């Protein structure tokens, strides 16, 4: 039933940094994600007692959101672009495992995968 704790957003020992991969994923691929019609089940964490799912949390181990996304580029929590990367292909796979095939969430999560996959294909090289 219980809510964990969110996932990480300060760590004032991890070492930091600021590259235009980094600044490119928050200034153009989370800007445009975040402001998609189906974004808004992905802004925040899953609250599993809102939504009575106390399975949520026995089945997701690794959960991931674009709230924490948003959160960690604006604090530069990230080290490269692979960190913040992952955290994007960990929101969609939660997503995809936790529902099921044709589910509403699993056809939104669809939908910004592929415009997430457009973007990081423009991603620039590092300068
Ligand atoms: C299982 C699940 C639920 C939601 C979710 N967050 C909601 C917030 C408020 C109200 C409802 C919420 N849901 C359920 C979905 C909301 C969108 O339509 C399908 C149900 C989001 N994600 C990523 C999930 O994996």
């Amino acid at each position: 039933s219980m809510n964990p704790p969110p996932p990480e957003t300060s760590n004032p020992n991890k070492p930091k940094r600021q590259t235009n991969q980094l600044q490119y994923l928050l200034r153009v691929v989370l800007k445009t994600l975040w402001k998609h019609q189906f974004a808004w089940p992905f802004q925040q964490p899953v609250d599993a007692v809102k939504l009575n799912l106390p399975d949520y949390y026995k089945i997701i181990k690794t959960p991931m959101d674009m709230g924490t996304i948003k959160k960690r580029l604006e604090n530069n929590y990230y080290w490269n672009a692979q960190e913040c990367i992952q955290d994007f292909n960990t929101m969609f796979t939660n997503c995809y495992i936790y529902n099921k095939p044709g589910d509403d969430i699993v056809l939104m999560a669809e939908a910004l995968e592929k415009l997430f996959l457009q973007k990081i294909n423009e991603l620039p090289t590092e300068e």
